[PDB]
């Protein structure tokens, strides 16, 4: 649904004519505490790695 | 119906209140191929003149 403040990644098909499936709107502010990582971590306590 | 990457015209009416009649999108990529010339050619062998 659309949030305010907003952006938006439209999905595609191409059936084989296209049509869009959905549209995605992400809210989002920046700053340290939630990270978009690969994967979940396991066996870990501390995240951080370098 | 919406396109990727398509940018729109839209076609309104004012019926004597106005209301939008239609969205056309238009998806395109430049080059020589086509060409969106104002008539048909006809007894034309070489499309091109100067
Ligand atoms: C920032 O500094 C902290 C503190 O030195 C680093 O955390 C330390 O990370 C090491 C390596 O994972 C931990 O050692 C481990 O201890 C556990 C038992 O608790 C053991 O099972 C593992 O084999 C390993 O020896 C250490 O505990 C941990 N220290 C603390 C107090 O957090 C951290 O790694 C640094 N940041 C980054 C980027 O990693
Ligand atoms: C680019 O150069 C080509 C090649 O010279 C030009 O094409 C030529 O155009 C002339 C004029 O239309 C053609 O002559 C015509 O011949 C037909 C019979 O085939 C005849 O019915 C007409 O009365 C006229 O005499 C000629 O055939 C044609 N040559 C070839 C091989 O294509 C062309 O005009 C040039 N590009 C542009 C911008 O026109």
């Amino acid at each position: 649904s659309l949030l305010a403040s907003a952006c938006t990644i439209d999905l595609f098909g191409y059936p084989e004519s296209g049509v869009k499936f959905t549209s995605l709107y992400f809210q989002f502010t920046k700053g340290e505490l939630i990270t978009g990582t690969p994967k979940p971590f396991e066996g870990v306590t501390d995240v951080s790695f370098m």
